[PDB]
């Protein structure tokens, strides 16, 4: 079926939970043996969220190459993403090592450091220009260059230096600051405006490594971001845009990381975002 009328049909029939459970039942199951090794217990934020072996990002380090991060490679859309958990106190150096080694330009953050009175991720970037951060375990230096605070999101320019080679690179940090502590946004308008700002920066383009995107576990809000982006790109590329099937795209992405889209409300919000976004594209 088309999207906007399939949407109204699920609303009127109140069957979002059944649609979402079907997706959970059909989703791929692949091994995640490296994630479950005992030496990696303190590298995982949640015991039930792990990267598959076949798609995990490997750190270029012979001691322990493990990080909780996955490469999502969308063949028809010609778009790749790295989805990862919010960094832990003991994995902030690994996080920036990954950014460096994978040649990413942009980092997309969809959570606040504290939500619901608990820490959802480490303070992994510097908050003042004159107070830079040094990660001694991976030999990197990170400096805040500029910060632009808007009503729904903040953009930061960061400088990452490989201290071993003295090479430097500019990284763009896109921070969506207004996702509610519970549920999903009432309108997709600010999320779509945010998605277009990331696009306009060049961070998603093939001339760079894959964008790094995260929330707390790296599957819910993060899944919503890449699902909406890929579906809108396919609607632009194809002769028949009504042939884009959001459920089929989500199952394809779940071949590369488990659990993408965590609730039936997030599924409904993803439909809403693609529907409204398709009108603005033209
Ligand atoms: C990193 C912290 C930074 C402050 N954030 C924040 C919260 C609410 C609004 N409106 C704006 C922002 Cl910038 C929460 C997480």
């Amino acid at each position: 079926m088309e999207m906007e009328k399939e949407f109204e049909q699920i609303d009127k029939s109140g069957s979002w939970a059944a649609i979402y459970q079907d997706i959970r039942h059909e989703a791929s199951d692949f091994p995640s043996r490296v994630a479950k090794l005992p030496k990696n217990k303190n590298r995982n934020r949640y015991r039930d969220v792990s990267p598959f072996d076949h798609s995990r990002i490997k750190l270029h380090q012979e001691d322990n190459d493990y990080i909780n991060a996955s490469l999502i490679k969308m063949e028809e859309a010609q778009r790749s993403y790295i989805l990862t958990q919010g960094p832990l106190p003991n994995t902030v150096g690994h996080f920036w090592e990954m950014v460096w080694e994978q040649k990413s330009r942009g980092v997309v953050m969809l959570n606040r450091v504290m939500e619901k009175g608990s820490l959802k991720c480490a303070q992994y970037w510097p908050q003042k220009e004159e107070k830079e951060m040094i990660f001694e375990d991976t030999n990197l230096k990170l400096t805040l260059i500029s910060e632009d605070i808007k009503s729904y999101y903040t953009v930061r320019q960061l400088e990452l230096e490989n201290l071993t080679t003295q090479e430097t690179r500019e990284i763009l940090h896109f921070h969506y600051t207004t996702w509610p502590d519970f549920g999903v946004p009432e309108s997709p308008a600010s999320f779509l405006n945010f998605l277009f700002k990331v696009r306009e920066s060049g961070s998603l383009s093939p001339e760079h490594g894959p964008v790094v995107v995260h929330c707390s576990a790296g599957i819910g809000r993060s899944g919503t971001f890449c699902l909406a982006d890929t579906c809108l790109l396919l609607m632009d590329k194809r002769k028949d845009p009504s042939s884009v099937d959001i459920k089929k795209v989500l199952l394809e992405m779940r071949k590369f990381r488990m659990g993408l889209i965590q609730t039936a409300d997030q599924l409904r919000f993803s439909y809403l975002a693609v529907i409204e976004g398709a009108k603005f594209i033209m």
